[PDB]
């Protein structure tokens, strides 16, 4: 359902080269994590019935700063301003996505088709619609699937995005990775969800919800069984999120 | 624009029977002014761009209870549960907004038409969408014309509700009515807003916006002159802000 729209040879060549310098910046900073956080937490604000919140840079305002939920993030801009200031051209709306991709990317995950021209718009969406770690399976389809408007596959995939990075008792109150190689993207987070509680790893009850449900649950044992599996639906389910809201 | 639905002639009779328990109860309890503030409350969270918002039952929830905005609207509700309780086939919406036309009635104001059939909504706008009484004529520009969708014109009259009823420094923090007679609905409120500062009432910084406006001074001017056509506008005014995002 999408017809992207034309931008200016200048502009995808600034999104090559903006791209090749995301990989070198992200892989030396060693911050995919963050960054990874910083696009889905720019999408995951979309809001179908209304067509509001969604990635379209806001998440650099102070106020969007300021929602609880973007804790730590206020690095995560701070980390990519230098960089962005090479490419005026590039909307942040753009240039955010293109650091989501290059996270997954330079950790080992799949190549997430990116397509450019997402604009700057000036309102963030209220606070309180990205989704609750205590809660279950309901909330996480009110979240992913009423407001985004995604698939009961794309919640579990996209859930597969805590392959890398780890929680920290200063920002969420959570602590720690949820895999044992925290920079690799790989399907380790659905191995270490299916056994059970580990020493030093971390599953919310968010990602345990999966485990119960009558849907999610044979999409994990998939995804832990076939890594192939889980990085064809993850790229798919990321290239959605990272177009909610965009060329409709 | 407006094409109003249909409602039973059950329901008619019930918001006739409504209308004359309300003025019994309002006027004896002295609580127009809250009442009339509970209405405006419940309307003016309309967001023309969105179709959010607005008079739809919604501020019963605690949640719209909990908005700082609403400081003390929750006496209000709580004031009208009982009588409610009497008219069950009514929408929450409806009385709501029946009791806000009552309330100007009875303190001799203009009879503002009233027409049913608004539907109980089960999501409270975002907070934050309510005028802020420290900001001036831009502020309520966005606020009335932007979201709400109302003209200059019902900016300055529906500001002539101040004309009831009074701030509290526990609630707002601002304290005190805006004229010498707070439960007589008449053009007392601009005639006080142009005399000036007087010991013992009350100027907001929005109200005092009014007055250095090129399009709201003449208005303010016109009203403080002829209390005929503050009511004549006051009506007109009041009828569509009860109406957002109800009949289109
Ligand atoms: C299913 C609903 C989700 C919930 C309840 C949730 C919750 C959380 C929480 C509480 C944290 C810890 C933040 C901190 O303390 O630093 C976190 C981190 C993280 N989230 Fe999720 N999240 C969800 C979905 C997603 C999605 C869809 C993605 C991306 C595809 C994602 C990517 C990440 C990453 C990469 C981190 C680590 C960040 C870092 O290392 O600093 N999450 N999440
Ligand atoms: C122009 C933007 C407005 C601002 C900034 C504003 C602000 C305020 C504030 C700060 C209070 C005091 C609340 C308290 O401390 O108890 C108040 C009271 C009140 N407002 Fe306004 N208001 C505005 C517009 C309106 C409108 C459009 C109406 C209805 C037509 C209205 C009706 C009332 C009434 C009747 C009271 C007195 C409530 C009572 O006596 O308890 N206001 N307003």
């Amino acid at each position: 359902g999408k017809s992207y729209p034309t931008v200016s040879a200048d502009y995808q060549k600034a999104v090559e080269k903006a791209k090749k310098k995301l990989r070198g910046f992200i892989a030396e900073k060693r911050c995919a994590p963050l960054m990874l956080a910083l696009a889905w937490h720019s999408a995951g604000t979309f809001d179908k019935g209304t067509k509001t919140g969604g990635p379209f840079g806001t998440i650099k305002h102070p106020a969007e700063l300021a929602h609880s939920a973007n804790n730590g993030l206020d690095i995560a801009v701070r980390l990519l301003e230098p960089l962005k200031a090479e490419f005026p051209i590039l909307s942040y709306a753009d240039f955010y996505q293109l650091a989501g991709v290059v996270a997954v990317e330079v950790t080992g995950g799949p190549e997430v088709p990116f397509h450019p021209g997402r604009e700057d718009k000036p309102e963030p969406p209220p606070e309180g619609r990205l989704p609750d770690a205590t809660k279950g399976s309901d909330h996480l389809r009110d979240v992913f699937g009423k407001a985004m408007g995604l698939t009961d596959q794309d919640i579990v995939a996209l859930s597969g995005g805590h392959t890398i990075g780890a929680a920290h008792k200063e920002r969420s109150g959570f602590e720690g990775p949820w895999t044992s190689n925290p920079l690799i993207f790989d399907n380790s987070y659905f191995t270490e969800l299916l056994s059970g509680e580990k020493e030093g790893l971390l599953q919310l009850p968010s990602d345990k919800a999966l485990l119960s449900d009558p849907v999610f649950r044979p999409l994990v044992d998939k995804y832990a069984a076939d890594e192939d599996a889980f990085f064809a639906d993850y790229a798919e389910a990321h290239q959605k999120l990272s177009e909610l809201g965009f060329a409709d």
